[PDB]
């Protein structure tokens, strides 16, 4: 390769490795859970109600330890945004703007994960709980989690590993479609180059897979979805849970 | 190789340039004589006020739909898939191109009319009623970010017939021969957008980009065409009229 693509493989494996140290359970761990293996180990599977206390209604500590977890990874994915070169010498208020709009889609590419088509990993994989158990909560609680799995299901068909998504879940935070930003263009100069060290990763680590740069840009459409459908249904259950607080860091990314 | 890449892209402008009467070299040229439409008056002496307006976007919106149609069906593969699947696609796609259609016919100001023989100011459409004030904001808003990219009518009708072959509509009954399309024609925009904008850096990733915010605009169209509904109903002189204008 040149010297500009050289650049571009430092920067892929800059970003890798903020990746491993601001993420306690990568991709690769987390499939060697679900899938086999000497490596990591056996999680426990709750199922039902005494699989659960195995392991105040249920359907509602189950969605306050979700987001609980949530604000959890708002900070790790606040951790691996500072590592993103240019990023903290951007203005203080773009900074915000990008974390606000950014963390959830990020969030929910990540789960994808610690997902597949049964269930979801917890507690940094020393559970699973599965997708029928979730389902079967009450209304609303019940289909908070499908759309994730749905998206999940058709994400992890791409079959990135973590090197991949270290890169793509930084393109995400460096959008600049984002509403209300300020200085637009910094901002793009970077994911422009974000945008290309994807693209020649992608092309060396999936050298076979035709197009995948351009089918994982339009997965960004599913997150952005995601993210709409799973702000109105917090809405919902604000109105009808009138006991059910939410943390104020989620509270004021979502305002708006 | 390159070869088939080439006469698909050609081919696609082709039938582009004979599906879409304005294209956007003709009505980028008019936006810089159409019939300017500012206020009540302009509109009379040019032509419920917000109501004609809006059932004017729907006629409008109905040709559209059947250019967009014959152009689908001249993408190679296209007419061979199911056919429950043609209509799938185009049932989900035409709302997302008509937008990234309409985007040709307008600046930051406002939108050409009537194969550009009118021209609709931004903020007349934005002065009208509640909820006919709402429609087209936010498709300015779109269009100007969209326009940024400088596109052409021959970037344009590739792009379009990668919007068309969305292996992801619901209800697709064989998404495998959609997919292996839309991996042809993105191949085709790609060298295509590489060979007419070589200084444009990550072009085609930032215009895939955009189709979250286009299927965004959609999503929430298609919810104050609901409360559009809420507004007008019950006319028994409609009926064929109503029938013609379904969604
Ligand atoms: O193992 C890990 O690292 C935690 C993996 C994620 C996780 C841990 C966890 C613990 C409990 Cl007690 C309950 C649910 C839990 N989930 S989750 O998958 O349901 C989830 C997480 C974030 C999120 N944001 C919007 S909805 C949503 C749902």
């Amino acid at each position: 390769l040149n010297p500009e693509s050289a650049d571009l493989r430092a920067l892929a494996k800059h970003l890798y490795d903020s990746y491993i140290k601001s993420f306690p359970l990568t991709k690769a761990k987390a499939r060697a859970i679900l899938t086999g293996k000497t490596t990591d180990k056996s999680p426990f599977v709750i199922y039902d109600m005494n699989s659960l206390m195995m392991g105040k209604e249920v359907a509602i500590r189950i969605f306050q330890g979700c987001q609980f977890r949530s604000v959890e990874a708002v900070q790790e994915i606040t951790e691996y945004a500072k590592s993103i070169p240019g990023f903290v010498n951007l203005d203080l208020n773009d900074q915000v703007t990008l974390l606000k709009y950014g963390v959830h889609e990020i969030i929910y590419t990540m789960l994808a994960s610690l997902m597949n088509k049964d269930g979801v990993l917890i507690s940094e994989g020393q559970g699973f709980m599965t997708r029928e158990f979730l389902k079967s909560l009450r209304k609303p609680f019940g289909d908070f989690m499908e759309p994730k799995f749905e998206f999940a299901v058709k994400f992890n068909a791409l079959e990135l590993d973590d090197s991949d998504l270290a890169i793509f879940i930084a393109v995400i935070i460096l959008s600049g479609d984002r509403p209300g930003l300020l200085n637009v263009k910094p901002i793009e100069d970077i994911q422009d180059n974000l945008l290309q060290a994807l693209e020649l990763q992608l092309k060396l680590n999936h050298p076979e897979s035709s197009q995948l740069f351009a089918k994982l840009l339009q997965k960004m459409t599913d997150l952005r979805q995601i993210v709409t459908e799973h702000v109105q249904l917090l809405q919902v259950i604000k109105k009808t849970e009138t006991d059910m607080s939410l943390h104020p860091l989620l509270q004021e990314i979502y305002k708006d």
